[PDB]
């Protein structure tokens, strides 16, 4: 969680024309607030960021979905 | 649910300065609501509430979060 939220906050360049815009990941707790919601389950997945590479942006969130929703968690299912 | 629903909730001061605005957990029932709402999934989780103290609803919110979406559902599907 800290670790891509830390790497993906890094990655958005400054807030926007008007200091607020598609600023989700904007800072470091906000980038980690918005992937603590993709555990969850709850909002909805806004990938249109005010990002310098939108591919590396998905490849990074991707691989977030893939380590957590699919491994780590149904994992603790079998493990329990 | 409802010891975390009413602690939120009496968390929350005043309805605000027009009585309806970001009180989601404004009352026990209203508070019972919303975390059902995040157990099942569904919603936006919002925690810019018109609250005394954020660190402290943050606290709590999670601890919920961790207590039914982590431990109590996934020890269900283990003992099941
Ligand atoms: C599957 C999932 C399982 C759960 C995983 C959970 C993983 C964790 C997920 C956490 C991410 C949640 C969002 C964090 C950031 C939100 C923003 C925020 O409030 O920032 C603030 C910090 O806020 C905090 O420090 C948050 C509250 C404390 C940490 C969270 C609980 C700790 C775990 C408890 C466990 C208890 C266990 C039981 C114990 C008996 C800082 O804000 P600022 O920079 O000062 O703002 C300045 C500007 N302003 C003042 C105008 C605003
Ligand atoms: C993983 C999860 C699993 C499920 C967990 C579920 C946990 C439970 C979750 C419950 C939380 C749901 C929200 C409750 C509050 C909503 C607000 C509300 O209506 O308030 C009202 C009460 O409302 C009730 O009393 C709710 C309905 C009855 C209780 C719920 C069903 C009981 C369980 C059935 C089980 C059957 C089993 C099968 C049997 C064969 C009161 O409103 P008021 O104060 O009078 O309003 C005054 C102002 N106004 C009139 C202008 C409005
Ligand atoms: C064990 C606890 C688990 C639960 C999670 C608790 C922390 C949640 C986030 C709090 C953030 C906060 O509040 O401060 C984080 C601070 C300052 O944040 P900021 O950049 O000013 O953004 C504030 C934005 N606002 C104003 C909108 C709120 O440091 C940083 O940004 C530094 C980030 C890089 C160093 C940390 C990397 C960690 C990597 C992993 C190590 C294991
Ligand atoms: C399928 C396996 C994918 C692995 C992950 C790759 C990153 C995702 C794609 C982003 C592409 C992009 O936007 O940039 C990727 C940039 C290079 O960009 P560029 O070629 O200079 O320009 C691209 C745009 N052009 C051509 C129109 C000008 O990478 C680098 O600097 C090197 C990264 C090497 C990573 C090796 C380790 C990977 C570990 C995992
Ligand atoms: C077994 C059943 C399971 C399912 C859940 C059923 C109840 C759901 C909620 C109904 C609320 C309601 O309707 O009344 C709850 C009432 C009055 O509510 P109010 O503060 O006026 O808010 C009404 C808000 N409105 C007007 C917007 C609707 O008491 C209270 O607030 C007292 C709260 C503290 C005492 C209870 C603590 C319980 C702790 C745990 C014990 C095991
Ligand atoms: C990592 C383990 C965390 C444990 C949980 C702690 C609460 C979460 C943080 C909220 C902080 C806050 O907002 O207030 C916490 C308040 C004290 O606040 P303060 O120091 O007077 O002011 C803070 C703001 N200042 C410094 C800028 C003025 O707590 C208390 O009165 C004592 C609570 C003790 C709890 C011990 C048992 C915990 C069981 C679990």
């Amino acid at each position: 969680l800290l670790g891509f939220g830390v790497a993906l906050a890094s990655l958005i360049e400054k807030c926007s024309k008007d200091k607020k815009d598609c600023s989700s990941y904007g800072s470091f707790s906000d980038a980690v607030l918005e992937l603590f919601k993709l555990t969850i389950g709850l909002g909805d997945l806004n990938i249109q960021q005010n990002s310098t590479y939108p591919i590396l942006f998905l490849f990074l969130l991707i691989t977030y979905v893939i380590l957590t929703f699919v491994l780590l968690l149904n994992m603790l299912i079998a493990l329990m």
